[PDB]
């Protein structure tokens, strides 16, 4: 509470500051008050008023290339997580999606385990607004190219690393290298395809509590996420690309008798996705 | 005309009729005018101002069981066109997904003539309030259902009722019996396959002047759709469906050995589909 102290004391407003600390009035606060809330904590004067809305002007203004206000507005961000009822329809479709495009991998279960369905254990809505917003700036962007239409899609990702993507979003300074269209950011439609990563590359070694890749106890997380793909350049084959080619936002990797089993989605702008739903479960 | 001197009187205040003539305000204006607005018009006195916001209050509101306000509002609705700059990307972008989708078809360009690219005359954006307005109220209503995912697409669709859609918009009314998933409203990802149906089933008759399919001359329209699809029921052989499927928004047609040749998908309500682009060509 130092800063709205010498914000006040600089304005020769000292004697306010029993009403501030009363009504737990910080700098981050202040700064979002005029007149009318200024009135309604007791600021009853209308100099009194007049000085700390024109300092406030001045700080936030008149040092804008200090960036201040950014300083002042960390307070309620970050990522908050909103439980799905399991009887609303948008958590029986997120449902329906999981369950629905489970397929028998060309493996005999080794990577992802053996399973033909899940037990859904909890659906959560990830909320970030910084996040969103990043995410919509550059979803506009690629609508603007592209007629117009941003090419959006809802896919699946899994990683071991989830919680890192919830709080801080998509990156794609940790693209998977490995992959067959080359440093990008890899999202299915199939859940099982994904299920295959949620303990790393080719199922890693399992689950960290069993080291079981086809366990059935550990609690497993998904990603269901919306991506822009804007125009998109098709593939059949292995590419080792860096990036998106030219006059394209994303690659799509289409099933081939001689190729890929499933489709395969590849962004390489960690902006071009949005983590929406979390999905916790078991496979069966 | 009269509506505004028939108001006016009823409220005593006639003497300002030579004022409400001088400035053109008639009664669909005067309801949307304020006391900020009258005062700028030259109504000073509070009072007049007054009365004359009580009768439109009284009017609009106190009868709305007659809905005066949609008898009034009538003026300004409409389609316009908006060209496109053939410099603008959004043209270019326009241009290209209509060039690059081009295929050649089963039978020997009997349908839509033979040609290999189009000679893009004009593409213009189709601006009606009222039908983006019912277009994006079936969006959201089918996103809800669909998990936060409207899962929109970018279509082609050629008819020869073309200037009926883009005035009155898709009309589920008058959906295609004949096709191969019943009564629905039919749009495809290549723009040739459409260009089949720009002079009706089959190609028709041809343009209106030649009689000929295949003619080099004469302009022809195509659209270029905004189209809902929610959730997709994949289809690889012919039934014939009245609506879409329970739990289902459109259908899918895909391409398949023994059947379709093309992608194709179908709406089966009107207000699922808003032709955002009109496309003026020619084939060569
Ligand atoms: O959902 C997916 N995740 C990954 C994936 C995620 C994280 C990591 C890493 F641990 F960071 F290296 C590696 C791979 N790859 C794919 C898919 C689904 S489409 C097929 C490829
Ligand atoms: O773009 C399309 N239009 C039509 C079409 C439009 C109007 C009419 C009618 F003359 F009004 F009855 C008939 C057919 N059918 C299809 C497509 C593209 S997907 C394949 C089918
Ligand atoms: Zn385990
Ligand atoms: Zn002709």
């Amino acid at each position: 509470d130092f800063s709205i102290t010498q914000f006040v004391r600089n304005l020769g407003l000292e004697h306010l500051m029993d009403i501030f600390e009363r009504e737990q009035i910080t700098l981050d606060v202040l700064v979002e008050m005029g007149h009318k809330e200024l009135k309604e904590i007791g600021i009853n004067a209308y100099g009194h008023r007049h000085k700390l809305i024109k300092g406030v002007e001045r700080l936030i203004s008149g040092q804008q290339g200090l960036n201040p206000y950014l300083t002042l507005n960390t307070s309620g961000s970050g990522t908050i997580l909103i439980d799905l009822s399991p009887d609303d329809k948008e958590f029986q479709s997120v449902e329906e999606e999981m369950q629905s495009t489970v397929r028998e991998h060309r493996d005999g279960g080794h990577a992802g385990g053996i399973f033909n369905r899940y037990n859904i254990l909890k659906i959560q809505k990830v909320c970030n607004k910084k996040l969103w917003e990043r995410y919509t700036h550059r979803r506009k962007e690629v609508s603007e190219e592209n007629h117009n239409h941003a090419n959006e899609r809802m896919l699946f990702h899994g990683s071991p690393f989830v919680n890192a993507i919830i709080h801080k979003g998509f990156d794609e300074r940790h693209a998977y290298i490995g992959g067959m269209f080359g440093a990008g950011i890899y999202f299915a439609e199939n859940s099982s395809k994904s299920n295959q990563y949620v303990y790393g590359i080719g199922g890693g070694t399992g689950c960290p509590v069993h080291k079981d890749r086809s366990c059935y106890i550990c609690h497993r997380q998904l990603l269901f996420c919306r991506v822009t793909l804007g125009k998109s350049f098709l593939q059949f084959s292995a590419m080792k690309m860096a990036h998106s080619p030219p006059g394209h936002h994303s690659v799509t990797g289409r099933p081939s008798v001689n190729g890929l089993a499933l489709a395969e989605y590849v962004i390489y702008r960690g902006e071009q996705a949005y983590p929406e739903y979390l999905i916790t479960y078991q496979i069966m």
